[PDB]
């Protein structure tokens, strides 16, 4: 019943990504199913228009733990434990979260 060119290629983008991801996900273990919902949703981001690439955004998410703390680089702050110190102190390395 759909007529129109392009709501039929959004129709068919959007059932495209929950077709695949229902029979991939019908055989594919439980702890696995947000992984690979992730995947989808990044190549979903990475096909539209009108949005930056977000590539060290989600390489600080991926490869965050890459980033070396030095010896007492750390200050302190209140409430927060040893792990949310060096967690917030290799958040403070990006632009966006740079006065955390």
């Amino acid at each position: 019943g759909v007529t129109d060119h392009t709501q039929r290629l959004s129709i068919i983008t959007k059932d495209l990504f929950q077709v695949a991801f229902n029979r991939v996900a019908r055989g594919m273990l439980h702890q696995d199913h947000i992984t690979f919902a992730m995947l989808l949703a990044r190549i979903k981001l990475k096909g539209t228009v009108g949005e930056p690439t977000y590539d060290a955004e989600f390489q600080h998410f991926l490869r965050g733990n890459e980033i070396v703390l030095s010896a007492g680089s750390t200050p302190r702050i209140q409430g927060l434990t040893v792990e949310q110190a060096e967690a917030v102190v290799r958040l403070s390395c990006l632009p966006a979260f740079k006065d955390l």
